[PDB]
RNA sequence: AUUAAGACAUUCGUGAGUGAUUUAUUUCCAUGAAGUGGCGU
């Protein structure tokens, strides 16, 4: 009550923890919650995908493998892991995350260090 | 040799004295130095 940087450093934190769930999800330090966009468009009317996944794979197919020891995220599920799609058409992608916000550029770190997509 | 002759409308005289191109009039009104993270699933 009597320090206000700590109340301020909580509450920012808390501001940053509750956007990065909604928009982008949550992966630093061992816990991992879904973005919430992801999951509301999944579940809606016909299924829109990340457009992140779609990048993801396209940077797959060409050559450098992207760090982490898992896959994209395909749908809402237990542990609902995979790299790629099933045999009827393709995913209907979209650019979800532009509707909270437009980026201009994604970073994307692959499994060697020093360079980054 | 004739009711004739003689005679500058001339002298003097500064177009001058006093007089702010001045009184009044907003280079103003409008507008976010601001938008955005991502991978490490």
């Amino acid at each position: 009550t009597l320090d206000f940087i700590y109340i301020y450093n909580q509450i920012f934190s808390t501001i940053k923890k509750d956007y990065q769930i909604l928009k982008s999800g949550y992966n630093f330090r061992n816990e991992y919650i879904k973005s919430l966009l992801f999951c509301y468009f999944v579940s809606k009317y016909p299924n829109y995908r990340w457009e992140k996944r779609k990048m993801k794979q396209l940077i797959k197919a060409r050559g450098y493998e992207l760090k982490g020891d898992h896959s994209p995220i395909s749908g809402i599920r237990e542990n609902d892991n995979s790299w790629n799609d099933p045999n009827p058409n393709g995913y209907n992608y979209a650019y979800i995350r532009a509707i909270l916000g437009l980026a201009e550029q994604y970073e994307f770190q692959l499994e060697t260090p020093y360079q980054k997509a």
